[PDB]
C-alpha cells in the first residue's frame, strides 16, 4: 500500500455485463489479446461454463491454455500454474469464485500480463478490486492496478442458488455505509489517497441501487429470469460495490467480518456477505445511530433474507470471551476500523455485537417478523428451503 | 472503428491523479506502467511552464526520458514523425498539454501498443480522460470521432498549473461539464447506446449527476479561486468535475444534440475561432434545452447560471450577432450530419429546426438579461488561447 | 428558597460519566482534595462497589475516612455522621441511591465542604440538583450551590437491574413537559429567576435523546451492555434532565407524584420514575392536548415499559375520595404545580387521573398492545421478569 | 496542564446571573461565597462606571471590601503585586471588567486557592465563563492556552452597564458567538477530546445550538437596541448567548480552525492590533467555512449575516488589504503550530492552504458584496477600544 496527499480514482479499464456475454468473448477479449490467452478454472466452472469463453476464442483464431485450478490458491500451487503458461501467453483469464480470481491476478501481476476477471456469481465486490485477502485474516494485499477487465455473463449468474446473489447484497450494503465513514473521517481511501467525490456517488449509486432493486433481483433470481432489476443488482454487487468501497474505503464492517473468523466453528459455513450484513450493523452501533435508523437497515436486511441476530449467523451461544477475541482481532493495527475518527476497544466492539442481536430481536417482535435466515450445511450450500414465496 | 454491443459497458482510465504540485510526485505513479523508459511529449509553451518537473522526477528515480516537442501540429504526418523518435525500448508515452498534445499522444502510443499518461496543463474540456479523438479539417471543421479500444492508462493532473492558468480556461471546463448530465441523460432516456458501446450502467449516470451537484455547489467558488490565484478545495473539486466526472460521465452516458450543435457552429467560421470548446458547447447546451422543449423558467436556471460563470449566453457574446439565416441552416445542416450524437436522442429534428432553436436561444437569453438587470456580458477576447480581455474579479 | 428578578443558570461544577470511572477516581476528585477524603455509603454500596474509590484515593496517598450510611436521613442519624468526619476532611463523597445522596449534601453543607455525588443507578435526576425532598412530601429545600462534582460509573450502572434505568426515563421523560410549562407560563425557575434559554435546550436535548436512544438503551441495559446508546441516556436521565428542569422548573407532573404517596398501600412499591411518568401523562390531561398527542406520549412510555394505567401502577381501584385526597396534596401552597399560568381545584386533578386511565386503556385496545407493567414486590425489586425481547 | 480523559466531560461555572441593575444586588449572590470579606478588581475606568455598586452592595451587608486596582497590565509581575494587597482573610476575589482584568482576577483566585466572581462590562467574547487563560507575548502575539482544573465559580453580569456600552462591543461579542457551534460541531464531528478534558457531551452540544439559534433570531434586533441604548429582552437574549452560551458551548465542545486563524492573524500586526477579538474570530470562522468546503450558497448565509450584524469580512474591512502573500504564509505556520486547536479537525492543513483560505474569503465576500449590492462596510476604528467611526443606527 502507498499513501498519496493527491486526489485519485481507481478502476477496472473495462466492466461488461450481459446475457450469455461468454459467447462474446472475443470482442472483448481482443483489446488486450488476439492470439494466446490463458483460461484459469476450477473443474467445477469448466463442466460448467468455461467453455463457452474458450469456444469463442478459438473460433476467432485464438490458442487457449485451459488450466484446472487445484482449489487452494496457495504459493506453491500459482507458481505451478505460471509454470503451465506458454511464453506467448498475453493474457490471464479467471473464471470462478473468488479464490480462482484472486488466483489470475497474482499469476497476471507476477508475469507482468493483462488480467480478465469473469465471476461466476454475484456474491461479493472483489471482482474489480485491486487487492486480495491475505489470510485467519492477516491483512491487504494492494495490487498497483485493478484487473484489466471484469466480465460477467447474467446467464450464469442467474443460474446459481438466490444465496449466493444475497451474499453478494449484504456486501454491496457494506459500501456506503463503511465509505461514508471513511470520507467524513478524512482518512485516506483505499485508492491511496484522498477521497474522490467521484468514488462518493458511485457508493451512493449502490446504496439507491439495492434500495429500489435488491428484492426484485432476489425474486427474479429464485425464478431464474435475467430482469433489468436482476441486472441492476448484478451490476450493484460487482461495478458499483467494487468501486465505490476502492475509491472510497473499508471500516467497521469489514474488520469485523475479519474478526469473526477468530470464532471458527460454525462461522465457516457463513458467506462473506452474510458476515459483512451482520458486521454493518455493528458499525451502526458504534456510530450511535438512533434505534429507529438501525431499524430501517435491519429490516431491509430481513427482507433480503440476511442474518440479523447472533442465532441465525448460527452462534447463539458465543461466550463473552469469545467476543472479546473478536474485539482484538477486529482492532489490530492495519485493520480497516482504524479509518473512523471515532476510536474503539476490545469491549466495545463484544458489546456491540450483543447490542445488535438485542436490537434485532426487539425490531422481530415489534414487526411480527417470522422470516428468518437458517445457516446452510457449509459456505457454499444453496438455502435449506426455497425463499420465493 | 466503433463497436456496439447489447452488453451493460462501463470503461475507465485505470488511475485519476490530481493534487498541487503532483507532477512532483511523478515517478509515484508512472513507475505503475514504466521504471526504464518513458517519452514526454509537450509544446514548447508547455515545456517552460511545467514538463521538465516531471522528467525531473523520472530521471531523479534512474528513468531514461526521451524529450519531445510537439510541432503545435496534430497532423498525422507531424504525429508519424514523432513517432519515430520514440526508442524501441519505451514504455510510455506521456503528454502534457492541451488538447492537441493530449490526443497525439493517445495516437502515438497507440500506435506503438504502449499505455499512455495524459496530463492536462488546464481544466478547459473532459477530453482527457476519453479513449476519443476530434477529428477536423485542417479549417477546423468537425469530420468524426475516432474511438480507441481503451481508455487513457492515467489522467495526471498538477492543481498548480491548472490554478495558475487564466480563469477564462477553467471557465471553459465548466461550460464543457456542464452538457454533461444533459446529454448523458438525454442518450440515456433515450434508450441508445452509450459511448461506451452498450447499454448505459447506472453508475455512469451517476457519475454524470455528480458532475452536476458539484457544479451547481462549487462552480462560482472555484472560479473566485483560481481568478485569485489560491487552489481551495473548492477548485479541486470543480477540478474532478471538469475532468474526471465530466469525462467519465459523458463517455459511459453519452453525447447528444449540444455537443452535434458545437460542430455544426465551427462550420460559420469568422471569429467563431476565437471560442473555446466550452463557450460553444454551453450556448450548444441551451440549446438542446429549447430541442427538449423544456419550459422558459427551467431554461433560466441553466442560462442565468451560465452567465454567473461568465458564459456566453447570448450571439452577440459569441461574437456572431449578425449570423444569417442561411448560415444557421448550414449549422442546422452540419448538425444533423449522420454521424452526429444528436441522433441518440429519441425526438428528431430537421435544419430549420436547429437553426430556429439557435435564435430562440439567443431570444430567451436577452428576455432573462432585460427581466433580471444582468449587466455582465463574455467579450470575445482575440483569439481561443488568450485570456480574458478584462479581470472579472470583484 | 430566594427569588430574584434576573436571568440564573445553575450546575455543579463538573459532571463526569464513563465505563470505569472509580477507577479513575483521583484525577477527578483531587481538584477539590488531595490529603483527605469522605466516603459515605451504605453496606450494601460498599460491598459492591465503594472500595474502587478508596483504591484510587489511597493509592495516590489520600487518607480516606469511611463512613457507613445507616440508611435512614434523619437530622439524628446525619449529625452522628458528621461527628465521624475529622477535622481535615477536604470533602464528601457520597455512594449510592437518593438518601444516600442526600445525606453527603446535607453533611458537606453543614461542613461547608464540596460535596461529590456518585449515583449508583440512573433511576432520577436528583443527583445534580441543589434541592433536597423533605418528608409524605412536605416541601423542597434548597442549598445555595449545587454539588460539587456528579461522577457516574457506567460499569456500574449498567449492571443495576433495568428497572432503575426505566424509573429514570421516566423521571427525565417529565422534564421537557414541565419545564416548558414553566418557561411559557412565565413563571420563577427553579434555579431563582427568569427562566434561561440555555436551560430550556439542555430540556430539549433531553427530550431528543430519549427519543433517540432511550429503546436502545434499554435493551442495552437488559444485555448488560455498555453501548453508547446507554452512555446518551445515562446522560440524559442524570446531566441533562438534572440541570433541565433546576434551570426550568417543575409543574403539575411532580405535584401529582407527592400526591399520589397521599394513597399509601401499594404506592410504596412504585420508585419515583415510575409514578413521575403517570404524573406527566396526567399534566398532560390538564394542558388539555389533543388525544392523539397524548397518545404519541403514552405509547411511548409504554414502549418503555412504564405504567400507563391505574392497574399497572398496582392502585386499579382507587377510590374517588382516595383520589381527591390525592388532589388536595397536589394543590398545596408550596406544590410546583402553581408555577402552570392554568389554575386547577381537586375535582379537576381527580379527573385528569381518572381520564389517563381512561385514555390508556383505549389506546391498549386500539393499537392491540399487549405489555404490561407489573408492580414489583417492592421499590427496589426487580421486574418481575426478564423484558428482553 | 490541560488533561485529558476517556470520560464524557461537562464543565461550568457554579452561577450565571444576568439583569439589569444586578450589580445593586451584588451581595444577595455574592453571599454564597464570601460573607465577610472580598477583593474588588477593576481598572480605574471601571471603577469610574460601575465597581463602586458591587462594592456598595457588600458594604451595605456587613462585608469588608479590598478595592484594588488593575493597572492595565496583566503581567505576572503584575498579578503578583496585586496577590500581595489581598488580605489574608480574604474568602473571594471579584474581578469587575474586560478580558484581562477577568483573567487576573481568575489568576489571583487560583493562586490563593479561592472562589472567583467573574463580571464582564461588555459582551464582547465568551472568555468570562472558562476555565482558560489566553496567554500572549507582550507584543501581542498568541503563545497557548493555560487550563484551570475548575470554572469560575459566579459569572455575574449587569445588563444596564452592557446596554451603555458602545454596540462594537456587542458585535465583537455576535462575532466571538457565531464561531461557537461551527468550531464545536467540527471538534465533536471529528470525534476530538473536548476542551473540558473528555469526549463531548450532548448537553454542549445543544448549548452550542441555543447560541447559534438564539444570535439567528435576534442578533440583529440585539444591535438596534444596543444602538438605541435600550435594554429590550432581545438584548438580553443576545447577552446570554454571548457569554453563558458561547461559552458552555464551545468549552464542553472545542475550539478548531476559527480561533486558530484569529491567533495566526495577530502575527500580521500593523493595523490588526485595533480589531477586537470577535472581529478577527468572525473572520476565521469564514476562512474555516472555506477550509471546510461548505458549498458557496452556504459561505454566503453566514458572511451576509456577519455583514448585517457589521461584522468585517474581507482583508480591505480588517484594515490589511496589502497583506502580502508571505505574511499570510507567517500566519498559516503560526495558525498550525502543535498547540493550536485547528488539529482538533479530522481535516489536515499545511500553511499554504492556511494562507489561501484566507485570500478566497476575501474574493468570495467581495462577490457577494457585488452580487447583492451591498454597501455597509465596517471601518476600523483608531483603537480596539474605541467606538465606531460612524452611527450604525439607521
Ligand atoms: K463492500
Ligand atoms: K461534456
Ligand atoms: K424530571
Ligand atoms: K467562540
Ligand atoms: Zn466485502
Ligand atoms: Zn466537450
Ligand atoms: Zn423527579
Ligand atoms: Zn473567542
Amino acid at each position: 500500500f502507498e499513501e498519496s496527499k493527491d486526489r485519485i480514482f481507481t478502476s477496472p479499464q473495462k466492466y461488461v455485463q450481459g446475457r450469455h456475454a461468454f459467447t462474446r468473448s472475443y470482442m472483448y477479449v481482443k483489446k488486450w489479446a488476439t492470439k494466446s490467452a490463458v483460461v484459469l478454472a476450477d473443474q467445477n466452472v469448466w463442466n460448467i461454463c468455461a467453455n463457452k469463453i474458450v469456444d469463442s476464442l478459438s473460433q476467432n483464431g485464438m490458442t487457449v491454455t485451459k488450466l484446472v485450478f487445484g482449489g487452494e490458491a496457495s504459493l506453491v500451487e500459482l507458481d505451478k500454474l505460471r509454470k503451465q503458461c506458454p511464453d506467448d501467453t498475453q493474457v490471464i483469464i479467471g473464471v470462478g469464485g473468488g479464490k480462482t480470481m484472486d488466483s489470475a491476478k497474482y499469476i497476471a501481476h507476477s508475469m507482468n500480463l493483462p488480467s480478465i476477471i469473469c465471476p461466476t456469481t454475484a456474491s461479493s465486490d472483489a471482482a474489480t478490486s485491486s487487492l486480495s485477502v491475505i489470510y485467519q485474516f492477516q491483512k491487504y494485499s494492494f495490487y498497483p492496478l485493478n484487473p484489466n477487465l471484469i466480465f460477467i455473463d447474467t446467464d450464469v449468474i442467474v443460474r446459481a442458488p438466490v444465496r449466493f446473489l444475497i451474499s453478494g447484497i449484504g456486501d454491496a450494503l457494506s459500501t456506503w455505509v463503511e465509505t461514508e465513514s471513511v470520507i467524513r473521517s478524512n482518512s485516506t481511501s483505499f485508492a491511496g489517497g484522498v477521497a474522490s467525490i467521484a468514488g462518493r456517488y458511485i457508493a451512493r449509486a449502490c446504496k439507491d441501487t439495492l434500495e429500489k432493486y435488491a428484492l426484485s433481483a432476489i425474486l427474479s433470481n429464485t425464478r431464474g429470469v435475467c430482469t433489468e432489476a436482476f441486472e441492476n443488482v448484478v451490476e450493484a454487487n460487482t461495478l458499483m460495490s467494487g468501486l465505490g468501497f476502492e475509491n472510497g474505503g473499508l471500516a467497521a464492517a469489514h474488520a469485523i467480518h475479519n474478526g469473526m473468523t477468530a470464532i471458527h466453528g460454525p462461522v465457516h459455513r457463513l458467506m462473506h456477505g452474510e458476515k459483512v450484513a451482520y458486521g454493518t450493523l455493528v458499525q451502526v452501533v458504534l456510530e450511535d445511530w438512533p434505534l429507529e435508523d438501525f431499524n430501517n437497515l435491519a429490516s431491509f436486511m430481513a427482507k433480503c433474507h440476511l442474518p440479523i441476530t447472533l442465532e441465525e449467523l448460527g452462534i447463539p451461544n458465543v461466550t463473552d470471551e469469545e467476543l472479546l477475541m473478536v474485539g482484538r482481532a477486529t482492532l489490530r493495527p492495519d485493520e480497516s476500523i482504524h479509518n473512523m475518527s471515532k476510536k474503539f476497544n476490545p469491549s466495545q466492539i463484544a458489546d456491540a455485537i450483543k447490542a445488535v442481536d438485542s436490537y434485532s430481536q426487539k425490531w422481530q417482535e415489534q414487526t411480527g417478523w417470522t422470516e428468518r435466515f437458517r445457516l446452510p450445511p457449509s459456505r457454499h450450500s444453496p438455502h435449506l428451503t426455497d425463499i420465493h414465496p
